[PDB]
């Protein structure tokens, strides 16, 4: 695949934009994850499916058993890594444009964390979107973290939702969801 435009995907703690504490995400929002999974595993095409990369920190963070995520290509980057196709779900590769040359058949690509991952590959001119879920609570300043994006925001444009549920297609997209004491929100950012 040459030059696809490619997607980040990440839910953040406003107003810091907080993504994780000591490994692990901060909360654990139901819906959030169902929307994670309906977004990165969707395609309109017939015998396509999307990719998901991610880094090999998070990759390591899912138990074994729940690996490779299912119905998408996953691919893990490691600066350790030869460029590889282990299986039909799973590449290694040493650097993004890399593990897209190994890729046909697929639809969309997302970029799925974590914070190094996010950090360096936000200024990365294949990355043409950013579709952030953003969080907020009472007190932000009471949810522990460790990890937060470096993202330059002012270089993007937060769309207005129509353009959303057309990236999105079919999926249901609510309104101020609540759960627990956190109130959040799904967007969609492309480049001024
Ligand atoms: N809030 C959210 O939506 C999400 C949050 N997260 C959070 O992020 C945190 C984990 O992030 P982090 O620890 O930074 O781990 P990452 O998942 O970002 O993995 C980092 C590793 O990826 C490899 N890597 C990083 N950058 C590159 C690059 N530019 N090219 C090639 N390989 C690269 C390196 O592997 P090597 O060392 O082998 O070279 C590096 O050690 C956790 O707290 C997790 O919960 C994760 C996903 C979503
Ligand atoms: N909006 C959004 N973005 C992500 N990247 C998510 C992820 S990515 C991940 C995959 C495996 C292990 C840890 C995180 C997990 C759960 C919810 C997620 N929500």
């Amino acid at each position: 695949m040459l030059k696809p435009n490619v997607a980040i995907i990440v839910a953040a703690l406003k107003p810091a934009l907080g993504i994780g504490y000591k490994g692990k995400m901060p909360w654990r929002l139901r819906k959030e994850i169902r929307y994670f999974k309906d977004v990165t595993t969707r395609t309109t095409k017939p015998n396509t499916r999307n990719a998901v990369i991610m880094g090999r920190k998070t990759w390591e963070s899912i138990p074994q058993k729940f690996r490779p995520l299912p119905d998408r290509l996953n691919i893990i980057l490691s600066r350790s890594y030869e460029n590889e196709i282990i299986d039909d779900n799973i590449i290694h590769a040493s650097s993004i444009e890399s593990s897209l040359n190994l890729v046909s058949d697929v639809e969309r690509v997302f970029i799925i964390g974590g914070a190094e991952i996010y950090n360096e590959l936000i200024n990365n001119s294949l990355v043409s979107h950013l579709l952030i879920t953003e969080i907020e609570h009472p007190s932000p300043e009471s949810i522990e973290m460790d990890t937060f994006l470096k993202f330059p925001l002012e270089s993007w444009t937060k769309q207005p939702k129509s353009e959303l549920q057309k990236f999105v297609g079919d999926t249901v997209l609510e309104d101020d969801i609540k759960e627990g004491d956190f109130t959040y929100n799904y967007t969609l950012w492309t480049r001024k």
